[PDB]
């Protein structure tokens, strides 16, 4: 059972991962988590963050370049994800491939059917062989405005991916989602 | 003994690697080679080549992005290079870190003391921990002109790196270099 938590609000996404983990562990199922990017454990992830803050020349001026770094991050964790799914009952990922497609398409002002989204699905799932997630849970100066526009675009792209079952079945939940009900819906009792 | 062969002429660089290998094997020393980028064995290297030919969106529009891909290529071969240097007497690399600095600086119209060159030395040797080479042997429509200018710039950057001992001692040789003399100069008899 590989579950990926997506959304634009990271602080709430982290909370949902905590409440969801406690619910699964309360039901007797073992849980293990992993957050992307893997800052401090992957050189590709650290480079991306550093490029964001002006390092590495023009590396940040290419959306696909940054997306590639993120994709390479998960590529190095493939055997780590496979190991967790074999030794644990539930594996919860804080952000996954869907994040790369939603934010990449938003930056390029594209939709779910855009070139950037299809490229993400192609390179990470088909070429890199990243495990397909069983569930993808969507949690619904002047620079302050240039950001809010990217969040709304990313959030809309998220809504498109979930509506079309991008990379697997989805499940849209609000911040007020009940953890017990969500964990019972993702992994019902009696297998 | 880690030896790196550099230069702008790849066809001649490949020949020098062959003649140099035969000379070392004639002296009783065992030899093993490895060429960068590692097309077909590294996903980062293949992505770079594919980006060159129009794939991966704008990934190719960033020099540092491509340089990062090349650097990540060698980063994955670090333990492979260390294994060869332990089981073989001589390890000859067809292109190495110096290539990334010479061509990157040439594309950005920079010199050896430019930002791009220093970045290559910083990220690949200091951060990624790539083994320092004992020797770095330098082999000295309208689009046909836009290329010849890059080769001369790269060749000049090469000349600068070798003159200042960039990343280690260098050795400039022409295509007419004698293989027996070169192998005797890089690894003299009697240790
Ligand atoms: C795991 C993941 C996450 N993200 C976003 C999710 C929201 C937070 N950012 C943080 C971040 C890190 C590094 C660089 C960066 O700025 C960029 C990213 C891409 C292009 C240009 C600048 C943003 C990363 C992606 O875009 N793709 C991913 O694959
Ligand atoms: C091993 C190596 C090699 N090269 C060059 C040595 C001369 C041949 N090219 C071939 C090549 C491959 C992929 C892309 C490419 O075009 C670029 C490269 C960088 C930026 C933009 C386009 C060229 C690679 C580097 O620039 N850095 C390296 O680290």
């Amino acid at each position: 059972m590989l579950i990926a938590i997506e959304g634009v609000d990271g602080a709430g996404k982290r909370t949902l991962v905590e409440k969801l983990s406690g619910a699964f562990r309360a039901a007797g199922r073992s849980v293990a988590t992993l957050a992307f990017p893997r800052y401090g454990q992957s050189v590709a992830a650290d480079i991306a963050a550093e490029a964001l803050h002006g390092e590495h020349g023009d590396l940040a001026s290419s959306v696909y370049a940054m997306a590639t770094l993120f994709a390479l991050d998960r590529a190095g964790a493939v055997h780590t994800i496979q190991g967790l799914c074999r030794g644990y009952d539930v594996v919860i990922l804080d952000r996954y491939v869907a994040s790369n497609a939603a934010y990449s398409a938003a930056r390029l002002h594209e939709n779910a059917a855009g070139k950037a989204a299809a490229w993400v699905q192609r390179i990470e799932f088909a070429r890199l062989g990243l495990p397909k997630p069983d569930w993808q849970v969507l949690l619904a100066r002047d620079n302050y405005e240039r950001d809010a526009e990217l969040q709304q675009r990313t959030g809309a792209v998220y809504a498109e991916l979930a509506a079309q079952g991008w990379g697997g079945r989805w499940l849209v939940v609000g911040a007020d989602v009940d953890p017990g009900r969500l964990a019972a819906t993702l992994a019902p009792p009696d297998v």
